[PDB]
């Protein structure tokens, strides 16, 4: 699915997203823009062998498995094919554990190099 700003705003704001740790909603759909241009079935392949799966790209390394990332860990114990559905209620309880994990929202390069010391409330601005 390709989603619309508002329409991920909306979705990530029932499922918790919403100040988690801290970062208000619009980090979150700024950090989604700019992984996955909003679309649940983007896939990047890592120079290390390693996976980004989903609107948030969550790495096969340490986050889920998709058997072919030899020695990795599965810390959100899903397969990595759960992260690329319509629904985001997977990709969402994965990040929750990411973003508590010490390094917060720095964990995505694009939020860091992009959304980071920016408006980023202009992303849910327009929004009921
Ligand atoms: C909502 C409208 O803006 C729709 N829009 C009309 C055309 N816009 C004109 C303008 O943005 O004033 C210029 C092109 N636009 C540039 C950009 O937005 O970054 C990229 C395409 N956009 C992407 C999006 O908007 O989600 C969809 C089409
Ligand atoms: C031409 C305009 O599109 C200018 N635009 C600024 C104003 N936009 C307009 C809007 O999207 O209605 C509102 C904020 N915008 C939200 C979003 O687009 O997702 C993020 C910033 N954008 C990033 C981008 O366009 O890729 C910068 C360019
Ligand atoms: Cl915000
Ligand atoms: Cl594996
Ligand atoms: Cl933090
Ligand atoms: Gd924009
Ligand atoms: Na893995």
């Amino acid at each position: 699915k390709v989603f619309g700003r508002c329409e991920l705003a909306a979705a990530m704001k029932r499922h918790g997203l919403d100040n988690y740790r801290g970062y208000s909603l619009g980090n979150w759909v700024c950090a989604a823009k700019f992984e996955s241009n909003f679309n649940t079935q983007a896939t990047n392949r890592n120079t290390d062998g390693s996976t980004d799966y989903g609107i948030l790209q969550i790495n096969s390394r340490w986050w889920c498995n998709d058997g072919r990332t030899p020695g990795s860990r599965n810390l959100c114990n899903i397969p990595c094919s759960a992260l690329l559905s319509s629904d985001i209620t997977a990709s969402v309880n994965c990040a929750k554990k990411i973003v508590s994990d010490g390094n917060g929202m720095n964990a995505w390069v694009a939020w860091r190099n992009r959304c980071k010391g920016t408006d980023v409330q202009a992303w849910i601005r327009g929004c009921r």
